[PDB]
């Protein structure tokens, strides 16, 4: 090995340990703002919500960044958290931090605790109500908050917790939207579960003064990105379709998709340009299909067929991989009844195979040596998997993520594998199963193993996960518990909390500072191009008709990096080529294949759907840009929507 | 205390038999296959989604002297791979059947099964014609004749053991064995099965699929229990859901029939024998609680049992649990007006419920609500306590109940503890500390628990007297994580296996224990003690009453170290008992308030009549408010009379063809 490196003394001075004494319940640790110094260890019980319950929470604060805990018990007095809800904190910068709790005696409300400087101070505030589920947050204003009640009251809070005001009474589901708007279901005579399929979908721009029915006949409805979801019962033979607003709620128009029916639907992902759908199969066979929606979510085109999905929960291995824009993984069924994990690079335009990694000279079958990436769809089947993939958008490029070879005993046990140009390829960094986490915009990467024995290693990398080096943290190994980061572009503190075993827990605040003490220089670095599947050097780095470079710090680095790994610099306009467009509405990729063809029992018919309540004619080369591709040049396919005279319904609720 | 220091180490060192597993994967079950044959299976198992094909191989050792060895016979099933969900498909006891379903580590056209009529001793070689979605299922009335579902939703059945399977219908969601080797199962021709939910059909086969009868539509779902066939019926216009029951293999229906209006609830069975159905019904608004209802021997016919019975919201669980080891007992857990969980139980099969009894030696004495002994059954589970085990009892075992149990404290409720009962739960005595497993043998004459925790164990904690009487035993120096505790069949079974593995590369290791010289001493009379079952109505007249039958039982004297050999029942013939109250459920409209044993009018249906559809005819009653428990034998006494007079007038009691 070329790795390198003298480090054990630069983490044993950097090592802080704290005891708690006489702990029950759940422990749960947090850091509380960028730079603050603040910790919260939070003790809480797994309690049923209509049982009152005898029970004190414990609450330890930290202003030294884990070195020295205050026991503030007292602040929580005669009140308990329930595991379910734990803490309430706010957006990053807002300091904002809500403990939940219920009175130990009982009581006809919940009890808040309230803090708007990073928990160094708080406030106690009576609820006139008890809480069904945890307070949620406005994303526009933090000091506006909803909660639903176990008496299902939608209740809402405009001084950050402090005053509460009911707005409406027979709420099933609430959700913030965009400045300060407040979507939820109501019914009435009977119970949200009864009513399913046939409740009303509401909106609120007035924090609860005034009301706009949005939605009937509603099955469930959901956010994402700027689309709003709504699935609707038109017809009593309980086939369900989702329909798409991008206008708050005012105006819908149903789901179109190529070749219609009796079908299930689902939305895995959604942002500002487009709506990933996945569509199961008729027969619930186990396997579906991915539809990747235009600009406005509503004219869908096939992206990738036999996607696997979970059919108790619909869980699929859909990943975003937020280290490298428009990258994202999952999981489909060969033909040979073998798990793939497919990548695609342009957002759903075109998906390939993942390659194989480096220098696992495996070479039995020709689907073994393909690793599987694991994500929630292994989770579901209730594989040996402690984390989804991980990726965070400063650490460009950086995925970490359990994988596993076509053996059963590599599906039993997964390693921890190592990307970092955003999946195009990958590398076995660690044996076994692994909590991880990364910090430092990817200038340090901690791993821990995941096994029933007690442990006391820190796996740890600093070159963006080229290079590990393990730290043993102490000499009483622990049950691990839980491992955080501090927040912030350059943090470099983690917390890991755990216990012996009546048990006995302990934290362990490690911090990299004298590990990382000299500053990366121009030699520390690497440039990179993001990987783009068509050929030639003319796209290399091309994403969605962007090409940036990257930077990438060389194997063996133990510096600290203070400048973005993406170069703020002029990006330039790519070329429009194959990669920057989906199929178009009835087209489809055959696997392997970069151009679209026309599905097959669509060949000789018109191509047709609604649009508003107008029937549309579309004419196609078979291409359409992808939504947010900023390409100039090159492939201009030509495409027609033109209006036809016929009306058909597009909009099943009202 | 609790016996005088007896001396066991050396009687248990010499007989406990250690066999370490080299290179095993995935998970690892234990199973002993038999009464008195000597023979356990180990089997290696692999958590691997069913429409995967995936490249593995299965573990498998067989011992055929009591776990003291196990021999390699992973060549027996070799190129093949066992799922967990399925592992092994033992047939009904005393039969013998052992089935192995299994995938082909390459993939092929169809699963494998390994079929073994002789305990596991040996096993033939079979390929079937499709992969199996689920498990096996052996028809109660002949172990040769299997079912199964295939991936494609094709419903397979042999005649032969497994030898040759024949596919009987195409379409089939669910099929489930019937009595003399009938075959209900739901088909369906609209797609799927999860979109013709309450449009299924309901079908029946006597012979193993030559003929068909369809015996119910608009089927939503559909179950088995006791002489009882139940199915969930969609009716027209407003989804409301309703069961309907079936005496006679599903030719005739009849909907169930509860006092209250048509509220658009969720129902749902608890539980149902020869004799009566316990009927869950949630609130409406899903606030966490429900009614229990009891049917009349027909199914038909519901009263209020039981208030503010706790459920689960998502799944719908409860702690509701048949105390088997004594007849007409049952516990499970309902919400105080104080909000506050409560242990209830009922010796009278749900005429009435009484308030759980404090254990006597109690750790204490809104306030008083502490104190009260919870015992967690699968609410708590479903709630995500620290409860290893459900309650375990055995009929053979006479008035024993093991179970853990929490006080109203937070701590208690995160830390359980271990409780024992010996007259089937009215009274209990904390006996362990923290979550533990448990297993009962030798029909109560062993009970052994093993610590539940992060730490490896090295300890068995065991009971020769029922429980009352608690030794630790150290089984190894290599403290090993617990996986498995599995008890030898048999009602004089001395014999278990506990197995878990080291450092988690895991190495496993079984630990067999033979309790055998501990009871080498036979008891006597002078070890025994006779009980008599608790009865709700005061008086000795009614002492040891059950269901109008007076028993006597046995019971070792606290610190008992021998072997009993006769059974804990002693009276040849019981006695038949008087009726009393408590051989009474209310009648339909009526109900018992909180410790009362008179039943009264629901309030809501004072001033009206009291009327009930029955198989299409509008039935009128008239009642003292109480109704004989179906089941129960007692004669003379108390004889509270009712009437139920034809109306003479139609009405729909039955929305399936
Ligand atoms: C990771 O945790 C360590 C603690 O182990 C943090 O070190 C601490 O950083 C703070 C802020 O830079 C230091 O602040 C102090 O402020 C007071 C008041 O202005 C001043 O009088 C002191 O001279 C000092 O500047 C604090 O001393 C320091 N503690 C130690 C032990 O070095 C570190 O900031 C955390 N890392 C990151 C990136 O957040
Ligand atoms: C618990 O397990 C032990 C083994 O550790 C069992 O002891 C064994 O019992 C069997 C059957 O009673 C004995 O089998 C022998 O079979 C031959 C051939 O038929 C026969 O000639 C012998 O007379 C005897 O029956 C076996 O020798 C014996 N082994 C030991 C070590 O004691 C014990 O039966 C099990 N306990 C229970 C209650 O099942
Ligand atoms: C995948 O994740 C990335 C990063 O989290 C998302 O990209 C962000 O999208 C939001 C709007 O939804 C923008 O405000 C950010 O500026 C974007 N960040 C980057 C780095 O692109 C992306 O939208 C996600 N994809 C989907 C389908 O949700
Ligand atoms: C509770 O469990 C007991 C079993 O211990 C069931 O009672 C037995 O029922 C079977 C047939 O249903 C009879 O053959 C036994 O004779 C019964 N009792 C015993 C052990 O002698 C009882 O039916 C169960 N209750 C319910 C509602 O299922
Ligand atoms: C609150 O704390 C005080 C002492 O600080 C204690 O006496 C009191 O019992 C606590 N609250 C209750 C009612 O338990
Ligand atoms: C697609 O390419 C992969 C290799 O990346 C190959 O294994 C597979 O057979 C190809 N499929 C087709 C239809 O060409
Ligand atoms: C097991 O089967 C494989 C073929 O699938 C064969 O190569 C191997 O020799 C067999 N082993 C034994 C011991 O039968
Ligand atoms: C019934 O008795 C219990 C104690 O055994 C008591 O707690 C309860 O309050 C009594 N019922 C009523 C309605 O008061
Ligand atoms: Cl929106
Ligand atoms: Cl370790």
């Amino acid at each position: 090995q070329d790795c390198g490196r003298d480090f054990i003394a630069k983490l044993t001075n950097n090592t802080h340990q704290h005891v708690f004494d006489d702990l029950s319940g759940s422990v749960s640790l947090s850091w509380v703002g960028d730079s603050t110094g603040v910790i919260l260890v939070l003790t809480t019980f797994q309690v049923p919500l209509v049982i009152v319950s005898f029970g004190q929470s414990k609450l330890y604060r930290s202003e030294d960044y884990g070195k020295n805990f205050k026991d503030i018990t007292n602040l929580i007095n005669n009140t308990f958290i329930r595991t379910e809800f734990g803490m309430a904190i706010g957006p990053e910068n807002s300091g904002k931090v809500i403990l939940t709790a219920e009175v130990s005696g009982g009581s006809r409300g919940g009890r808040v605790f309230r803090s708007s400087d990073f928990a160094k101070n708080f406030v106690q505030t009576d609820l006139p109500f008890h809480p069904l589920t945890q307070m949620m947050y406005s994303p526009q204003n933090s000091d506006y908050l909803l909660a639903l009640s176990t008496e299902n009251g939608l209740w809402v809070s405009k001084n950050f917790g402090e005053k509460w005001e009911e707005i409406h009474k027979a709420v099933c589901l609430a959700k913030w939207g965009p400045n300060n708007i407040i979507f939820f279901t109501t019914h009435v005579n009977g119970s949200c579960k009864a009513d399913l399929g046939a409740l009303e979908l509401w909106r609120t721009s007035d924090l609860g003064k005034t009301f706009k029915t949005i939605g009937v006949k509603i099955y469930s409805f959901g956010l994402g990105g700027r689309f709003l979801f709504a699935s609707v019962m038109a017809d009593k033979d309980t086939t369900r379709r989702i329909h798409v607003s991008t206008d708050q709620g005012d105006t819908w128009s149903m789901a179109q998709l190529p070749s219609v029916q009796e079908q299930f639907y689902s939305i895995l992902a959604a942002n500002e340009d487009m709506v990933f759908m996945h569509v199961d199969e008729p027969g619930d066979t186990g396997f579906g299909t991915i539809f990747t929606s235009d600009d406005r979510g509503i004219v869908y085109s096939k992206s990738l067929d036999r996607h696997l999905y979970t059919t108790t929960g619909g869980e699929t291995d859909f990943t975003n991989v937020t280290s490298l824009r428009g990258v994202y993984i999952t999981s489909t069924l060969s033909e040979d009844n073998s798990i793939q994990s497919m990548i695609t690079f342009d957002q759903g335009g075109r998906w390939e195979h993942l390659r194989k990694p480096e220098n696992s000279k495996c070479d039995k079958n020709k689907n073994e040596c393909s690793l599987h990436i694991h994500a929630s769809y292994s989770i579901s089947q209730k594989l040996n998997v402690p984390m989804a993939p991980l990726s965070e958008p400063n650490a460009v490029g950086i995925v970490i993520a359990h994988g596993s070879v076509g053996d059963a005993i590599s599906v039993m046990v997964p390693d921890v594998y190592i990307s970092d140009d955003g999946g195009y390829s990958w590398a076995k960094m660690l044996e076994g199963p692994h909590y991880y986490t990364i910090l430092d915009s990817g200038g340090i990467i901690v791993a821990i193993e995941h096994s029933n024995r007690p442990i006391n290693v820190i796996k740890f990398s600093t070159d963006e996960g080229q290079c590990w080096q393990s730290y043993v943290f102490t000499q009483e190994p622990i049950y691990f518990t839980g491992l955080a980061s501090e927040p912030g572009a350059r943090s470099m503190n983690i917390s890991i909390w755990g216990f012996t075993e009546t048990r006995q827990w302990v934290s362990y605040t490690v911090d990299f500072k004298d590990i990382l003490e000299r500053n990366c220089e121009e030699d520390d670095y690497t440039t990179w191009l993001a990987h783009s599947t068509d050929p030639g050097d003319y796209k290399d780095g091309c994403i969605l008709g962007y090409k940036e470079q990257f930077l990438r710090l060389r194997k063996s680095s133990v510096c600290q990096n203070g400048r973005d790994y993406v170069v703020a610099k002029q990006p330039s306009v790519c070329p429009c080529s194959l990669e920057d467009f989906l199929c178009d509405f009835g087209y489809f990729r055959p696997e392997n294949a970069s151009e679209c063809v026309e599905q097959p029992e669509l060949k000789g018919h018109e191509l047709e759907f609604c649009l508003y309540g107008k029937e549309e004619h579309l004419t196609t080369n078979g291409y359409r840009k992808i939504p947010g591709d900023k390409c100039q040049g090159g492939m201009n396919p030509a495409r027609e929507v033109k209006d036809l005279k016929k009306k058909c319904t597009s909009n099943f609720l009202n």
